[PDB]
């Protein structure tokens, strides 16, 4: 039989695992591809004749968009539980996480010392004005950690936090996470916020630039003396139709096998969700960090919040 993976996180080096698991279980996978959101509409639009049997995308947000549009459905497995830390599993088990990043500051190794950093919320202060490189409120990423901060803080104190982080922008919102590292390598900001997987890229990079852009930045894992890091999720769910349940049961199961956990985090430069499971080499150099025990479903279910708060305080859309 098979198992029809609609996905957008496959990188090629992908392959390996689905060549593993056909050889473990005598199933093949069919990979459908597309961006995140477009593959949650269509298989809203593929209905209850929709062939996908597992969605994966990238971040707790855009899962918990899946969730709420009602293409998952709940598995109880005893190795998706005891494997995947509460945290980065839905709590009501509609998805789950496989490969975890941080959204850390990035700083100029220049023009920051790392004892200058400490929390998020140290970034409103004014002595970062003028500073801070950050992507537009359009995206995911920030959207999640919005979110977080207003689950903490609740809106009216995450709102003057987010008052005084926007009036610290050196410039409008502009390009992806990368090129926010960029600008922090080249004196445009001291620090910005991406996610760690980005740096880690670069330093991989078989681009002279790229390494040397890398060599510029540091990263800095937030609250390690208080809540912990932000953190946050690749990860996948079974579908509500799934024409073969128990195959995409046993290919989530699969994916929290150290082989697969080791091949699935090192195709992004991620981290593992699994205990035990080995860091890749380029993220070693940064050590290990206290995360947020935070279940990561907060991030979808304060995902309108956290727009509304930042447009409220102007931060730009893309
Ligand atoms: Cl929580
Ligand atoms: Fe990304």
């Amino acid at each position: 039989g098979a198992i029809n993976l609609y996905s957008s996180r496959h990188y090629d080096t992908d392959q390996a695992l689905y060549d593993s698991f056909t050889k473990k279980t005598g199933l093949k996978v069919n990979l459908i591809e597309g961006k995140g959101d477009k593959l949650i509409e269509r298989i809203k639009s593929e209905g209850a004749n929709s062939p996908a049997d597992v969605f994966m995308t990238v971040d707790a947000g855009r899962l918990w968009r899946a969730q709420e549009a009602g293409i998952l459905q709940p598995i109880s497995s005893s190795t998706l539980n005891n494997k995947i830390p509460a945290n980065l599993r839905s709590p009501e088990k509609l998805w789950f996480g496989f490969s975890k990043r941080a959204r850390v500051i990035m700083y100029n190794k220049n023009k920051v010392q790392p004892s200058e950093l400490s929390t998020y919320e140290d970034l409103a202060q004014n002595k970062w004005k003028g500073k801070i490189v950050i992507r537009s409120s359009s995206n995911i990423y920030n959207q999640s950690l919005i979110a977080s901060l207003i689950e903490i803080h609740g809106m009216s104190d995450a709102e003057g936090w987010a008052k005084g982080f926007v009036r610290n922008f050196a410039r409008p919102p502009e390009g992806n996470d990368t090129a926010q590292i960029k600008a922090v390598a080249a004196g445009i900001g001291d620090i910005g916020l991406a996610n760690s997987y980005y740096l880690a890229r670069l330093k991989r990079s078989s681009k002279p630039e790229d390494q040397a852009v890398a060599d510029k930045v540091g990263m800095f894992f937030p609250n390690q003396n208080g809540r912990g890091t932000h953190v946050n999720i690749s990860g996948g769910g079974v579908v509500k139709n799934a024409p073969n349940k128990e195959g995409a049961i046993k290919f989530l199961e699969y994916l929290v096998s150290p082989e697969a956990q080791k091949i699935f985090s090192e195709g992004n430069n991620e981290y593992p969700v699994v205990a035990g499971v080995p860091i890749a080499s380029v993220l070693k150099p940064f050590g290990s960090f206290k995360n947020d025990s935070t279940n990561v479903s907060v991030y979808g279910k304060l995902n309108a919040d956290a727009i509304k708060l930042m447009d409220r305080v102007g931060w730009k859309l893309e």
